[PDB]
Parts: structure tokens; C-alpha cells; sequence
């Protein structure tokens, strides 16, 4: 037997950083969860109990804190690239670093219509994420994403004209609830290294903001023919607005809300046009995915 | 042996309701999770296998949907009171109903600066809750609450002057991070029945809004001497603003963020005045509670 | 306004302890999660920012580790009583300690039919818990429990003869699946103090074992007329076997498994006597509680 | 823009099946969670709102229940292969089916030393899983796995001789706790179709059992030089025992238990040879992976 693939490192490293503006007194906080996994010439730690090739995962953890101390942590695409580059440059025998970062929301509070200088609220479990793969001699591959964005529209969703056979019971509908948790990933063109990532820094926040805005607007305004059709419209628009993106991937659950027939009880009408009370279903759920790229 | 206490019913009943304004086309959604437990002359179902006294939990579930169809579901204090009253009035041998309601946020989306007529976002896992106890001959006891409101301030929190003995290692501090998840409960004076609850209907939303606003403002503005001192200030203000509240209870975790000493690494300064990078601690956590009532 | 009630302390303190037998080489591990909340003359920390009355929650955490170092941690009833007593005796102004302990399973592995000396497996998320309230001048109140014991029987459960009215759709049944997660609590007679708790030490593990065995046997053997009837049989037997228990409380979800009618598809028979494939329901669930005491 | 990849289907489909032996009266239950995602000529549902190509996810759900009714559900490798084959054969334009199955434990209860005929216990959250990819013209690819197997050994784990540089604070150790949650996946050689999968049916349960046994024995008996070294030993043995496996992958968290220095308190000795009480760390954690194949 032989080692075909191996990676190891530290997961679930929680990091908080504060920036203090001395002029204005305004403080800004960042909180992330970081995972770093390394690859390289490390097979002998598995096969021969040779620990000499291991950069201890505890040291990886230290490195994350030190790197956050000495560098900006925003945008996360830049921080991840710095962190990944560090490992492949510092260690001769490490040839790839894989960095995943989940950014948690700390949104500045408004108190009496004014932005507070040092108080923050977690407005939703929506995350902004990055996956950065730094591979020696092959540059930096970055996938950026938003996840945990939960939305619902109460009308202007339809689903009819699907295949009907002996396995089908679903009725066609011209008016239903549509609710989902959005997972959207945009993959950047490969970057040659840290200098190139630095040169595009302003595009990272702007593209995140565009992806979010396009997702919300399209969801709200599309008279949706299906999850498939609506999500494709989202991805098409993101690609049109940022030339440095190669692909956009969406993964969307269809979180079902079922009509409840109450007619057994005194002829109460609660279906079709009269539907007011619905039963949200925890499971099962549709799951629809698509990756859209350029012609 | 004897039955000393018994209650039974249906938990985790998810309910969604939509209101459609025909004039404006505007839709408003409500989504809740409901639990109803009943008490009464039901001991024989336990001791004698006498099911004749059991209102099936499946029927309780049906009743929740039917009641939501025929009544407003907002404010939840009113809906819970209607639901609880139904059971004690309908069934001679049922003498108490305990209704818990968790309201989930569906906040109307703003698209291009305008409120969308039928699209909604889950902005945070913060909940608004009620517990309604309807007891035959003893009226209606309502506890209202907000929970899952997660906040952090990066300065203007202190903690010094605590007891120091041979079990103490904690250093006094004049500048720390304070972060918590707020659980706040206000208990209404007992209501004689549904007519009285209906007469106070406008106070329920207003008091929730006041409780939330007081919590946020006090947290942000208090130069906090301790969690204890800050939370007391919150509760005092809520009681001053709503005479129909008897008690206010807060339960607050102290979610710790630890300094990281980096001096071992090239004398890097990251403690005290130089602290920028911190390690959020998942556990353990302080837990501080208090119930404040009137003199 | 006035402080009506207050308690504070440290939650989620994870503790592991190992015992090493030098003679046999056998090691035994214990892992717990501990919460300690204190009450006493501490109102001024809330009302006057007087921290002098506060035993820091960080010190409480230290005390838990120190106490675990110097004392046995098993049975948890004894450990909790030692820990709670410590606080009320050490601190003049602290008059109550509330200690909750969750014990996690680390079951010794059998390798080739032999018990391994130092290797363990987490066989299920079932917990053994205690709640210990130590109140100065009023002794020690202990509630012991097991929770997270998940069981299912595929037949020998019935449910018929319940109340039928205009809210009822549930069909009577003479053969159904019954599945639940068992939460069972036995409350000990009040103990005068630590000496008395020590004198009953062997009863704690034995009664836990009896409670577990009675629960499992009764569940498996009862041709169940309802959850209510079966759980009462459990509680009755536990009270008969341990005179030092005053009350037994059970809280049992009814985790529903629904028949699936497949007759629409080529007349396939999958209901009643022909039911083979079922749909487990995540929610809603019945919830049935009862507290049984002595005549 | 163009669709580069697309798949859609139903996730989180809970299924329970009972087998009743009429001769012995013995019942056996199976409970699973199933996900089925399809690929094929379905791009037009995304790009042109052409639902005619969509097999509704609701129909996929129906198909899972119907297939479970008409076929054995064990071993899951066989059930998944039947289910995946169904979709590619039934629908001309569907060319790939991806089936994931999580099997939940329902272990027969022993009551008074005898196996009970119809009562079961969930002994741990350990799962047995399969991923089956059925691709038209390319056969059936099966990955089998166990996950959620949580173990700890209190000694006979070491970690020394790792790289030490200016980022290292970790002390070398010759005696530590090792605890992990095991995720192990074995990938079968490609099968030409359902006939071939059927011909190997007895190997599926046997290989699962072997993988489990090897994992437990090696963990318990290895005087571990590192997680890396121990896991490699596991994978090597599994490959030696089943020639039809091509690769074995392990993914293992290193769940840390930290010594607690208590010397500040009356010189109490709780480190090194005197370490008895430890602090389990919820995060961060090491994460170590490896894929082992044949020379
Ligand atoms: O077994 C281990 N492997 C590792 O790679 C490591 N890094 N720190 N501690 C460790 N333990
Ligand atoms: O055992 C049961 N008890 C109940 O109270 C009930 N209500 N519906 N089904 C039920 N089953
Ligand atoms: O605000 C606080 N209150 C407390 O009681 C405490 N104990 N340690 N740190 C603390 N902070
Ligand atoms: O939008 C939808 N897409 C689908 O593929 C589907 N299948 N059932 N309902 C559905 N809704
Ligand atoms: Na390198
Ligand atoms: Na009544
Ligand atoms: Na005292
Ligand atoms: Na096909
Ligand atoms: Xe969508
Ligand atoms: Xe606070
Ligand atoms: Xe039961
Ligand atoms: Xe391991």
C-alpha cells in the first residue's frame, strides 16, 4: 500500500480582531472561523512514524493568530491568500495550503438613529466564506461564497409542466410559497500569486455585495417558473457584472410549505385561493444545484 | 403510588399564516412554533388505561391549525390566550392549558429602497416568545420574552473589585470585550380572561419593542461595571415604562473573548493596550440571572 | 424596583478525570459538563455596582477543577453535594449553590472478548445527570436523571378509545410503532448534609441502574395502551424498589412514524396489516409528562 | 453563459422499513435517511423554463418509498444501486443518479439476557453510510463508510520529534490522551451494473464489520506515534483484507484534552505524571486526513 493523498492541519480556529481608529474613536470588529490544511512531502509521517516532516497543528494555530496580528483580515480573500502563501514559502517541503474562512456578522448597532462607535449585533447567521487553495508553482485559486441567507416569498412562484408518469402525485401549481437557504459560490480566475491578489483587492467586497444584491433582487422580482429557472437568472447576472469570475455555483434547498385541508372541519376552506394557514415541512426537501460558466 | 402532576399535548407544531391585503396587494407572513400542554382530570389515562379522558395530541395539533385559520395570530400573547381558553372551555375535564409560542422572524425585504410586497428575509435567529398559562377559575398568566439577541461591545466594559481569595486567578480589568445572548422575560399582571387580554392588545407589541430598545440602548451606552450591574439597569427601565408588567427576568451568558499573549514570538505585543487579536471561547461561560420586581 | 431573585455562576465547564490503578494497570475515565450557580447576599452587585460580594465565575471554574482533583467524581450525586457544600461553607454571604452535572458515556472497549485497560467508546448520547441544590440550613436536595435514551418498538403498542369530537381525525389503532426519547428523573428525600449523602453512596449507582433497567424492560414488555399507561407502570416500579425516592418524573416525546399509502401506484398495499415502509416524522411530536409520588 | 454542471433531487428523505418473520415472530427494523440527485439532459429547465425535462423531486421521494417497498433495503450498497439504476433506466434523458444513504442504528434490546423480538435501542449516533454513483454506460461506483464513531484512549499515545521553529510552542510528549471521531470510507472497484453488485452482496456487511473491527483494535492496541501513523496502520489492514477495495480514506479530528496546572493553588500537582484532571477543548481541533491505495 501507498499514500495516494494526505492533508492535515487545524480546524475550527476562532479568531476575533478589533481595529481602533484613534482619530474618531470608532472601533470595528471582525470575527472568523479558520481552517488550514497542508499538503506536501509528508508521507513519511504516516508510513514511517517520521514526525520531523510535521509542522504541528498547534503551530498552525499559532501562525493563524500571528498572521492576523500582522496583516489586515479583510477582505477574507486577501487574508486567506496571505495565510496560505506563508506556509508554502516558509516550509520547503509543504507545497499546498488550503485555507477556509467563515466570516461571522457583527453589524454596527444604530442607537437613536446614529451608528454606535463600539457596539455590534449579530444580525443573522448568514456567512461570508472563502476557500483559498495556494499551490506552489500553480498560483492561488479562490472561491468566495455567501451561505445561510434564508428567504421566503409568499406568492409569484409557480411550478407546472413537469414530467408526469406513474410515480407522480404532485399537482401542478400557479401560485405557491417559495423558500430557500441560499448557498452561492463564485470562483475567481486563477491568480499568479499574492501581488496579483493584492492588485484586485477592491473587487472582493464589491463582488460579494453584487452577488448578494443580485440574489435578493432576482428572488424577489422573478415570477418564478421553478427554482432551476430563477437560480440560473441569478448566476447569469453575476457573471455579467464581474469579468474576473469564471463560474458561479448555486445550491438551493426547496423548503416546502404544505397546504392544510381543513374541509373535514365544518367545511372550512383553506386550500387553493383560500389557503391562509400552511404547515412548514422540516424534511424532506428539494435540493437544486447548478454551475454556470462562460460560453 | 399516585399521580402528583400530569400534563400532555403536542410540541413542535410549525405554523405559517399569510395575510393578503386585496387593496394594496401587500402580503404579510407569520411563522411560529407552538406547543400546547393540557392538565385536568386525566389521571385515569395513566393509572387505569382509560383513554376516554384523552383529547388526542393529534386533535390538539388540528385545533392549533383551525384556531390560526379563524383568528389573528398576532400579537402572540392574544393568539396564545385564545388557544388556551379554547381548551378549558371546550372540555369540561380539562382545567389548565399551557401554550408556548416561538415567533420566527420574516422581515420584509427592501429592494431598491422600497419595501417588497411579498418577499421576506430571516434577519437573525432572534425570537419573540410567549408562555400563556390559562387556568380555569384563575385567569390567564402571560410571560413574554425575546431570546437569541446576540450582541458584543469591544470596549466600555470593566470588571474589577471582586472577591479575591486562594481560588482566584482572574485579573482585574478596566477594559474588556463584553458579549452575550440576551434572554429577557417580562411577566404581565394576571388577566381575568380573554376580554381583559383583548383590552390590552396594543400594549403587547409596544412593550416588546420597548424591551428590545431598552436592552440595546443600555447595553451600548452603559460603561459597564459588570454584567450584573448592566442588566439591572435594563430591567429597571422596562418596569418604569410599563405598569402592567410585574417582573422582568434576564438570563445572560458572559461569552468570553481571551487575550492572546504573542510575546514569545519576536516580542510581539498583543495584550492590554496592545490587544488586537483575541480568541473567542466556546466554553465555559459565565451565566448571570436576575429577576427584578416592584418595591 | 428591587431584586426579587438572583443567581449567577459558570456554565458549560467540561471536566475529564482519569483514575489509574497501579496494581492492575487499568485506567477508568470520567467526563462531565458542570454548571454551578450561586445565590446569597449579592443584590448589591446588581443595584450598586458593588463587586465585593462577587465570587468571580472564573474562580468558580477553578474551584470545580480543584474539587475534582481532591475528591472522587463518582457517583455524581456525591461529587455535586461536595461541590455545592464547599461554596456555602467557604463564603459567609453565599447561602445556596445549585450544581448541575451531565455525565457523558465513556464505555470500556472489548477487544477480542477482553476488556481493554485504557480504551473507551462513546456508546450513545444517553446521559446520566444530577441536579443538586445545597441550601444553608435546609440540607441537600438531589434530583437524579437519565436522558437521551432513545428506543423504538415495532409492534405491541395500541391507541384506541380516546375522545372523538369535531376536532378529531386520528384513527384508532391496535398495532402501531412506539418510539421515544426517555427523560426520567427521581427525586431523593432531602438529606441533612454531606454526612448523610455519604452514608447513602452505594444507593446512587444502584438506583440509576434500576431506573434504567425498569424503563427498558417495561417498554419492551408492556402491551402498551398509551404512552401515559406505560410510563406510569415504569414510575410505579421504581418507587417500589427504592424507599429513599420521593417522586419519579417522566417526560416522553411520542416520535411518530406514519403509514404511507402507496395504493395510488399499481394498487400497492402498504397500510394496516400490509404496512412495511413508514415515514418517520421529525415534527410535530406528542409530549407526555407525569410525576408519580407515594399515596 | 452556459450550464457547466447541474444536479437536482430530494434530500433528507427519512425511511423506516420493518421485516416480520411469521415463523419466529421476530421483527427487524431499518431506518435510513436518503438523498437522490439526478443529472442528464436537463439544462433547458434552467435556461428556458422548460419543466418537461424535470422528474419532480416529489416523484423522486415517492420512488424512494416504492423502491423500499419492493426491494430489500439491506445492505445499503445494494439498495442504493437498485435505486440509482432505476432512474437511469426509467428515464431516457437522465444519465446519472447519485444516491447517499445514512443508516441509523436500531440495535435489538436484550431483556433478561434474551434478544427481544421487537424492541430496539439507538446505541450511539455512529452511522453506516453509502454513496452510490450510477452513471449510464460507466457502471456503478460505490463508496461505503462509517462515521460518528467516537473513541478515547487515556494513555499509549505520544507525540514528539515534530518540526520546531519560531512558530512552535507545543511541548513534546510521551504520554497523552488521544480522542477522535472516526470517519472511514472504503471505495469499491467499479461495478459493471446491478448484476455484478448482486454477486458481491455478502462482501458489503462483512467489509463494514472488518473496517469497524480493524479501526477499534488498531486504535486500542497501537502505541501511537501520531494520529498520522495510527490511521495509516488501519487503512493498510483494511486493504489487505478485502481485494475488491481500491482505496481507504480516513478523516480524523484530534480532539484535545489539555492539562490543567493547579500549582498556583497550594502547590497542587496536576501535570505530567501527576495529571488527573483535564480540560476537554471544544475547539480548535487538529484534522488529519489520508487516502491509502495499492502500490
Ligand atoms: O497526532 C498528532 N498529529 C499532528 O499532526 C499534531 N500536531 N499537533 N499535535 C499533533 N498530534
Ligand atoms: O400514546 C398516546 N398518547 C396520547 O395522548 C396520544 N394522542 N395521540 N396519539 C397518542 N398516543
Ligand atoms: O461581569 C462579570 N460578572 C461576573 O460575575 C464575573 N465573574 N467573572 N467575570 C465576570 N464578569
Ligand atoms: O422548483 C421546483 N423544482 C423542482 O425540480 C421540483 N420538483 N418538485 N417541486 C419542484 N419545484
Ligand atoms: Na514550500
Ligand atoms: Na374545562
Ligand atoms: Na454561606
Ligand atoms: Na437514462
Ligand atoms: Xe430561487
Ligand atoms: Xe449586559
Ligand atoms: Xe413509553
Ligand atoms: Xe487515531
Amino acid at each position: 500500500s501507498a499514500v495516494k493523498a494526505a492533508r492535515y492541519g487545524k480546524d475550527n480556529v476562532r479568531v476575533y480582531k478589533v481595529h481602533k481608529d484613534e482619530k474618531t474613536g470608532v472601533q470595528t470588529v471582525y470575527e472568523m472561523t479558520v481552517c488550514v490544511l497542508l499538503e506536501g512531502e509528508i508521507e513519511t509521517s504516516y508510513t514511517k512514524a517520521d514526525n520531523s516532516v510535521i509542522v504541528a497543528t498547534d503551530s498552525i494555530k499559532n501562525t493563524i493568530y500571528i498572521t492576523a496580528k500582522q496583516n489586515p483580515v479583510t477582505p477574507p480573500e486577501l487574508f486567506g491568500s496571505i495565510l496560505g502563501t506563508h506556509f508554502i514559502e516558509k516550509y520547503n517541503h509543504i507545497h499546498a495550503a488550503h485555507v477556509n474562512i467563515v466570516c461571522h456578522r457583527w453589524t454596527r448597532m444604530d442607537i437613536d438613529g446614529k451608528p454606535h462607535p463600539h457596539s455590534f449585533i449579530r444580525d443573522s447567521e448568514e456567512k461570508r466564506n472563502v476557500q483559498v487553495d495556494v499551490v506552489e508553482g500553480k498560483g492561488i485559486d479562490i472561491k468566495s461564497s455567501l451561505s445561510g441567507l434564508t428567504v421566503l416569498k409568499s406568492t409569484n412562484s409557480q411550478f407546472w409542466g413537469f414530467l408526469r408518469d406513474e410515480y407522480t402525485t404532485l399537482k401542478e401549481t400557479w401560485d405557491r410559497i417559495l423558500s430557500t437557504d441560499v448557498d452561492a459560490t463564485w470562483q475567481w480566475k486563477n491568480f499568479s500569486g499574492l501581488q496579483e491578489v493584492r492588485s484586485h483587492v477592491p473587487k472582493f467586497d464589491a463582488t460579494w455585495a453584487t452577488a448578494r444584491e443580485v440574489t435578493l433582487k432576482t428572488f424577489a422580482e422573478d415570477n418564478s417558473a421553478s427554482v432551476q429557472a430563477t437560480m440560473y437568472k441569478m448566476a447569469e447576472q453575476i457573471l455579467a457584472r464581474q469579468q474576473l469570475i469564471e463560474t458561479v455555483e448555486y445550491s438551493l434547498p426547496n423548503k416546502h410549505y404544505f397546504e392544510i385541508d381543513l374541509s373535514w372541519h365544518k367545511g372550512l376552506q383553506n386550500t387553493g385561493k383560500n389557503a391562509e394557514v400552511f404547515a412548514p415541512q422540516s424534511d424532506p426537501n428539494g435540493l437544486i444545484k447548478c454551475t454556470v460558466g462562460r460560453s
